[PDB]
């Protein structure tokens, strides 16, 4: 004699509230925290502030090369 019994279920569905384009106010922040963006996203924090803020768009030239869109017909 044993628990035999058997039952499961489970829903998920896509949802709204997305990122895209890096901030335009890259120059308006401090060396720390272009250098906190870079880090996050595997980036060496190394140059100076200009460096690092053209090193944040040159990672978005190459995960993304478009002004901020999708790279698929899709939400």
């Amino acid at each position: 004699m044993g628990h035999h019994h058997h039952h499961h279920s489970h829903m998920s569905t896509p949802l709204t509230g997305k990122p895209g384009a890096l901030p335009a106010n890259l120059d308006d922040m401090k060396v720390a925290e272009l250098k906190q963006e870079l880090k996050l996203r595997s980036l060496p924090v190394s140059g100076t502030k200009t460096e690092l803020i053209e090193r944040l768009r040159a990672y978005q030239d190459q995960i993304s090369p478009v002004p901020g869109a999708p790279k698929a017909p899709a939400a």
